């Protein structure tokens, strides 16, 4: 399909993953000064 989607809704939920994302990349960056 190529309209029933909602990208508006696919971004927001992307948005999601980026709070989280802070602490995965938080753990990487951290990890490279450990």
């Amino acid at each position: 399909v190529f309209h029933a989607y909602s990208a508006r809704g696919v971004r927001n939920n992307y948005k999601s993953a980026v709070g989280p994302a802070d602490w995965v990349i938080s753990a990487v960056r951290g990890f490279i000064h450990g």
